[PDB]
């Protein structure tokens, strides 16, 4: 009964979204980041994943990152060959599983990252005087997805859907399409703008918009509000996403675990009304305890708080942040366990779950 916003969506694309909000009542999918390209330990490998090494099978929602692909860059701001991105995207979807795509794009302005905070947005968006520069940018992605493609033997093209989530985590000051450096009406209409061009005038028919607020700066005495900042609309957005790494043991969350339980329960229950009222489909878009610290996190501080309410339980999928390779990245960061590690056994309770999914039990998504 939700429908997407893209009205001429391709019958892949449809059926995903379709499919979601079916299997949403019973079943969370899983979701890894960069999940394919390398792990804590390893690096190299064309078939592998972290995911895979503990459990015996692959996440049912992969997801990867973009930054870099604007500036002709061969590989992301993570060093992940765009080459075999492609290859990993089309080796996923083969399989059944999900695509979502975040996009830390560089800042136009100074050449830095997404975290050089020099305002962007109202040079980007339509009457800006770079607003070249974002037709630019967005075109790289346009050329990304054309390597996605294949054409059937009735010269048919056929791309994989991607779940699309791009200036994510806008509530927040970091990066410079935040609060602070962009103003609530010029995020509107950058996001507007990227539905508009992507969607009108490429005419891209095999994406799902996702929507995508960090919990950490919304009020929870006043959740629909501060979720809300810089909504594009209703028009705009598939997915009510949520970034949500607060509740879930952030080492700066000074609330009890108790507490931070029923606050991961209450912004999931609140974000599934919201995506109910407005016929979305809800997901956790982001989440995780950086370096897996917290014993039975997976069971007891993840999936315990989701299914304890049955709003918060229709979220579609969760997905956590990568798995970052030691032997190159010198600040340990993952998200997944790998064999061996504390949360291991715990992680293997959690895909056991009979409502977790991974990709090894997921129905056909795309029929
Ligand atoms: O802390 C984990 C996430 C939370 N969401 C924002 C994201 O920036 C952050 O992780 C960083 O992600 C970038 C892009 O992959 C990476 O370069 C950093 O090293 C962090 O993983
Ligand atoms: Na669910
Ligand atoms: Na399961």
């Amino acid at each position: 009964l939700p429908a997407l916003i893209d009205t001429q969506a391709t019958a892949e694309t449809r059926a995903l979204y379709r499919n979601l909000a079916k299997l949403r009542y019973k079943h969370l999918l899983f979701g890894h980041e960069d999940s394919l390209a390398y792990g804590v330990h390893w690096e190299g490998d064309m078939d592998r994943s972290d995911v895979r090494d503990v459990t015996g099978a692959n996440p049912a929602v992969y997801g990867w990152e973009l930054g870099g692909l604007e500036l002709g860059h061969t590989a992301n701001l993570d060093a992940v060959n765009f080459e075999k991105m492609q290859h990993w995207i089309k080796a996923g979807y083969s399989r059944g599983g999900v695509i979502t795509i975040s996009w830390h794009v560089f800042n136009p302005v100074s050449g830095g990252n997404s975290w050089d905070k020099t305002p962007a947005v109202h040079e980007l968006i339509p009457g800006g005087a770079r607003h070249a520069t974002l037709k630019a940018y967005l075109d790289t992605f346009v050329a990304f997805n054309e390597g996605l493609a294949d054409v059937d033997a009735q010269g048919n093209k056929h791309y994989p859907p991607i779940i699309f989530r791009p200036w994510h985590e806008h509530n927040g000051d970091w990066f410079w399409w935040g609060k602070g450096h962009a103003s609530e009406q010029d995020y509107i209409a950058l996001w507007r703008f990227t539905v508009h061009y992507l969607r009108d005038e490429k005419k891209l028919r095999n994406l799902i918009y996702a929507y995508s607020p960090d919990r950490s700066r919304i009020d929870m005495a006043n959740f629909e509000a501060g979720y809300l900042y810089g909504y594009p609309g209703d028009a705009y957005v598939d997915i009510i996403g949520l970034d949500n790494y607060w509740d879930v043991g952030h080492e700066a969350n000074t609330a009890s675990a108790d507490e931070q339980k029923a606050a991961l329960t209450a912004s999931l229950k609140q974000l599934v009304q919201i995506a109910r009222s407005k016929g979305k489909i809800a997901a956790l878009t982001e989440t995780g305890n950086n370096r897996l610290t917290i014993d039975n996190f997976w069971t007891e501080r993840l999936l315990g708080p989701i299914s304890a309410d049955a709003d918060a339980s229709e979220i579609a999928y969760v997905m956590v942040w990568r798995n970052a390779n030691l032997a190159r990245e010198k600040s340990e960061q993952f998200f997944a366990p790998f064999p061996g590690q504390a949360t291991a056994d715990d992680f293997k309770r959690f895909y056991q779950s009979e409502v977790v999914l991974f990709e090894d039990e997921l129905p056909p998504l795309y029929r």
